[PDB]
């Protein structure tokens, strides 16, 4: 529970996509499901039909997007924002995109920086890396081919972001 700050009595959404196999999807969000779906809810949405995963407005607590190992995905602002869309006011979201330190912000492939800034322009806010992770060979091509990444200065890692809720005045 402490992974993505989940709780029993809350909506958690889990996002998951090709990269995220059964396997590990499955468990993901089955732990999820009788941790949180017991006293709350759990929705489950896929990656490439985000666009139906706009149920409604501010009704998960916390949205999960591909949290897997090795995982491989790049959500923009089309897809982060149904996602802060269902996302309750001041609830989490946490989500799993490659970043190139050696490429323009916006580039093929959304960066570190364009993650953040597109992130918290997304509606979200107090968004930063969680963790790290290294590109592999099966990872990169599969990257490669479901988007085209293709680099050496490349880097797969973890970023999350918190929901502004009525409650604060920081800007958003």
């Amino acid at each position: 529970m402490a992974d993505f700050g989940i709780s029993a009595g809350q909506f958690v959404a889990v996002v998951w996509d090709k990269s995220s196999p059964v396997e590990a999807l499955k468990g993901l969000v089955d732990k999820l499901q009788a941790l949180t779906g017991n006293e709350g809810r759990v929705s489950v949405e896929n990656i490439k039909q985000l666009l139906q995963s706009a149920h409604k407005e501010s009704s998960f607590d916390i949205i999960l997007s591909g949290l897997v190992p090795g995982s491989t995905t790049l959500h923009s602002a089309e897809i982060l924002a149904e996602i802060a869309r269902i996302l309750r006011p001041g609830g989490c979201l946490f989500l799993k995109e490659p970043v190139e330190t050696a490429v323009d912000n916006n580039s093929k492939v959304k960066t570190a920086s364009k993650l953040c800034s597109a992130l918290t322009l997304s509606g979200l806010v107090e968004v930063k890396e969680l963790q790290r992770e290294p590109l592999t060979p099966e990872e990169v091509q599969s990257v490669r081919e479901h988007l085209g990444h293709e680099s050496d200065n490349l880097l797969f890692v973890q970023i999350t972001g918190k929901k502004p809720n009525f409650e604060v005045g920081s800007s958003r």
